[PDB]
């Protein structure tokens, strides 16, 4: 995350870390068993970590269990990363408390204007490299359809939205991938892609989650 805030420990309940002897992307935690993220954060061998603040220090509130099964979207593209999302089960269900929590699944689709929550703990330098430790977050509106696909001519789809600011310093980053975009207490998006970070024009784009409710609700159903 550039230019956000650090968040505090275990204010964003529903936010895991995967980790594969380290950590490479954030998700969200939609049930007791169920995490959802970016179909480009796909690897073998995945550890999902829940009730993390500092993640490289262990502080009492963290629960780390082994994913079962992983679930990319039948019609993602990795070239366009148009449809970048993904379900993985865990091997056992999660113990959640007030530190953690699931997040709700959107019933409607947010609109340009809404302001939202964005966290994880990717790089927060628009130039060079330098990961926190602990959880950053942002608050950002979504953008209209029309700034979005004019910063990106070519590249938005429906199932694709814009949030951030066109003038820049402010944005989602490298290892922020797959982590959530909550608006009004909802799962509104997924961190999925942008150019570079933080840059004047050039938004993060998110993975529209209202538009896979019903592929998600129907995976775990039968999974
Ligand atoms: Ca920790």
């Amino acid at each position: 995350i550039v230019g956000g805030y650090t968040c505090g420990a275990n204010t964003v309940p529903y936010q895991v870390s995967l980790n594969s002897g380290y950590h490479f992307c954030g998700g969200s935690l939609i049930n007791s068993q169920w995490v959802v993220s970016a179909a480009h954060c796909y690897k073998s061998g995945i550890q999902v970590r829940l009730g993390e603040d500092n993640i490289n220090v262990v502080e009492g509130n963290e629960q780390f269990i082994s994913a079962s099964k992983s679930i990319v979207h039948p019609s993602y593209n990795s070239n366009t990363l148009n449809n970048d999302i993904m379900l993985i089960k865990l091997k056992s269900a999660a113990s959640l408390n007030s530190r953690v929590a699931s997040i709700s699944l959107p019933t409607s689709c947010a609109s340009a204007g809404t302001q939202c929550l964005i966290s994880g703990w990717g790089n927060t330098k628009s130039s060079g490299t330098s990961y926190p430790d602990v959880l950053k977050c942002l608050k950002a509106p979504i953008l209209s359809d029309s700034s979005c696909k004019s910063a990106y001519p070519g590249q938005i789809t429906s199932n694709m939205f814009c949030a951030g600011y066109l003038e820049g310093g402010k944005d989602s980053c490298q290892g922020d991938s797959g982590g959530p975009v909550v608006c009004s207490g909802k799962l509104q998006g997924i961190v999925s892609w942008g150019s570079g970070c933080a840059q004047k024009n050039k938004p993060g784009v998110y993975t529209k989650v209202c538009n896979y409710v019903s592929w998600i609700k129907q995976t775990i159903a039968s999974n």
